[PDB]
């Protein structure tokens, strides 16, 4: 199936994303992953979410990871951002196929009947696809809100020449597309 729910277990969440992306820059077992999150408590808390959390980030490699754990509030969540990106096109063709095209209007704007109609189009476009889907462009709205894109007005948001030197160098076509849309 192209378009995929997952994206809407949570936002970036850079605080959590920065444990995570330690975890993975140390280098741990699968088993110990699972014990850090549930019984250490690392997250200071559930499973879903963490899972989600690392899906996104191991989609991506060492460079990107120790851009989240490392790095400034804007640089890091530009780098947790691209990652959810990559990981779900549901998000990936909102930001192409609607988000840069509101940013031709007079005072762009993204009122939540572009997310309904959007989805209804992802319908049409996907053969094999309520409180989830509630969830889901909550949670794809907060997305937007901590990058900074959202009145529902959007603004330009310029990312970091550090997370775009990374996405270049990783042949990240898509998500270059996708995460600079203004």
């Amino acid at each position: 199936p192209r378009y995929k729910a997952d994206i809407g277990g949570g936002s970036l969440k850079l605080p959590e994303s920065r444990i995570i992306a330690g975890l993975l820059l140390e280098g741990v077992t699968e088993d110990q992953w699972r014990h850090a999150i549930e019984v250490e408590n690392v997250l200071q808390r559930a499973k879903r979410q963490s899972s989600l959390m690392r899906n996104r980030l191991e989609t991506m490699g060492p460079e990107l990871w120790q851009m989240v754990r490392d790095g400034s509030t804007q640089v890091a969540i530009q780098a947790v951002f691209a990652a959810a990106i990559k990981h779900s096109t549901l998000l990936g063709d909102f930001l192409d196929l609607v988000v840069r095209d509101q940013f031709r209007m007079f005072r762009p704007d993204l009122p939540r009947k572009m997310w309904d109609q959007y989805l209804e189009q992802c319908r049409n476009r996907d053969p094999l696809m309520d409180s989830t889907a509630n969830k889901l462009a909550d949670c794809v709205y907060r997305i937007l809100v901590e990058v900074g894109y959202i009145t529902y007005r959007l603004k330009s948001v310029r990312i970091s020449g550090e997370v775009m030197s990374y996405l270049r160098e990783n042949n990240e076509q898509y998500v270059i597309r996708c995460i600079q849309v203004s």
